[PDB]
């Protein structure tokens, strides 16, 4: 059996384009099933009714988890996610745009001819404008890096475990118990973050209780940082392995839009997700039974050569982006943050690009690990200045 890991790109691909070619939907060793072509991914994530983002159906003794927008299905989701919707539309997302620009700029200016791209701004760009967004303090952004990367990198093999689901609640438990601690703070004084908006808010004529927004709070907490840092290392790390484009955006910026969804569909933070089934089902004639697990690849399904013309070269002038662009998802869960990801990398793209022409990603650099599991994303990204405004005569 055995998926390859995620650490070795090259070994999952070519395990991944063998599944597109000889068994598009595979069971595992686990009884989890894995979804590999572009058009059954796309099936499987526009049928919610029979595939269900609730896990809990198949981790034998559990109970859902209240509160958490991406584990819920139709016709509850839609009034949990209208509690937020409005926070992320593109035009008030767009007045985000100074305050990300003067972060990055900063953040940037400081960092040597040879710095990691991740500590310097991968990771503090994306936790501090999720913070603000949820109106906590810069004090607390070490913390969210401790607690993601604990989750990111929980011990995992049978994903219908239910230890590993308990195991998975002691890791977040910290930040759970926070966040209900901030919650309670907004409800007695609010403010116009989105912590505040949650917890004034109504769904189905009540308010959420403790344990459902400080649930929420922590799925928004996560959601909005751990992948915009995994892309933008993303970006460098693939732009550094096809650098002729790092001149076609100095020549013309407005390529980097383009160069975004392009790193999204050719590296997606996120490979896979998981639904479950509510009733004996097919995908692809292949009969799946009621209550399993099953896996889509958003990663194999991006380099399908049936959704895309010579899927694994790297190419920006692709047509795909919007709402067409899996590596946020399909359907209903379709990414809330999207807009937000894609300005914070176009942004930082723009600053990079502004202050050094290019980076040199140091491939030799012993820093450079991939994530071994859950993203497809490297830990560090050393990089070199192409060139800087530190340069002296
Ligand atoms: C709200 C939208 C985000 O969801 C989460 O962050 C939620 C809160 C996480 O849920 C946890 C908490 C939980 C109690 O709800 C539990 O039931 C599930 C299994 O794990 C994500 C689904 C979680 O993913 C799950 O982590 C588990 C430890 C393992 C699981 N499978 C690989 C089995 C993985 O999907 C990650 C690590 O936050 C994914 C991040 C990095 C994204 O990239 C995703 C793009 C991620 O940012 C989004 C899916
Ligand atoms: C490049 C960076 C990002 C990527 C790749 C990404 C990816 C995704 C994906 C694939 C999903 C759907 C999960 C599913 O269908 O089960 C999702 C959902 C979600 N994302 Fe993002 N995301 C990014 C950034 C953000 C940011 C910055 C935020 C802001 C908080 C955010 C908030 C959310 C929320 C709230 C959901 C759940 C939506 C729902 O279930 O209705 N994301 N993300």
């Amino acid at each position: 059996d055995e998926v390859p890991g995620m650490a070795d790109e090259t070994a999952l691909l070519d395990w991944l384009g063998t599944m597109r070619e000889k068994q598009p939907v595979w069971q595992d060793r686990y009884g989890v099933w894995h979804v590999f072509r572009h058009a059954d991914v796309q099936t499987v994530l526009r049928d919610t009714a029979t595939f269900s983002s609730d896990p809990t159906r198949v981790i034998e003794g559990a109970s859902p988890t209240p509160g958490m927008i991406h584990e819920i299905d139709p016709p509850e989701h839609r009034a949990l996610r209208k509690v937020v919707s409005s926070a992320f539309t593109p035009r008030t997302i767009s007045d985000l745009e100074p305050r990300i620009r003067d972060v990055t700029r900063s953040l940037l200016a400081d960092a040597g001819e040879s710095f990691d791209l991740v500590d310097v701004l991968a990771f503090p760009l994306p936790v501090t404008i999720v913070a603000e967004l949820l109106g906590l303090p810069p004090m607390d952004h070490e913390q969210f890096g401790d607690w993601s990367g604990a989750l990111v990198d929980i011990q995992m093999d049978d994903p219908t475990d239910p230890a590993l689901a308990e195991r998975i609640a002691d890791v977040l438990n910290p930040l759970t118990a926070y966040l209900k601690a901030r919650c309670a703070e907004r409800r007695a004084d609010p403010g116009d973050d989105l912590i505040s908006r949650l917890v004034l808010a109504e769904v189905d004529g009540r308010a959420l209780d403790d344990e459902e927004a400080a649930n929420f709070s922590t799925a928004l907490l996560l959601a909005g940082h751990i992948t915009t840092t995994v892309l933008l290392g993303n970006i460098v790390r693939t732009l550094d392995e096809h650098p002729a484009h790092w001149d076609a955006a100095a020549e013309d910026p407005g390529r980097i839009p383009a160069i975004v969804e392009e790193v999204l569909r050719y590296r997606p933070p996120f490979p896979q997700m998981q639904r479950t089934t509510t009733k004996a089902t097919e995908v692809a004639g292949v009969p799946i039974p009621a209550d399993v697990m099953v896996n889509t690849w958003v990663l194999s399904a991006n380099r399908d050569s049936d959704a895309h013309d010579d899927p694994d070269r790297f190419d920006p002038s692709r047509k795909s982006g919007g709402a067409a662009q899996l590596s946020f998802g399909h359907g209903v869960h379709f990414c809330l943050g999207a807009p937000l990801a894609r300005l914070e990398n176009r942004v930082a793209l723009e600053e990079i690009i502004a202050r050094f022409g290019r980076l040199t990603v140091d491939r030799d650099d012993e820093r450079l690990r991939h994530f071994e599991q859950i993203v497809l994303g490297t830990r560090h990204l050393p990089v070199l200045a192409g060139s800087s405004p530190r340069q002296s005569a």
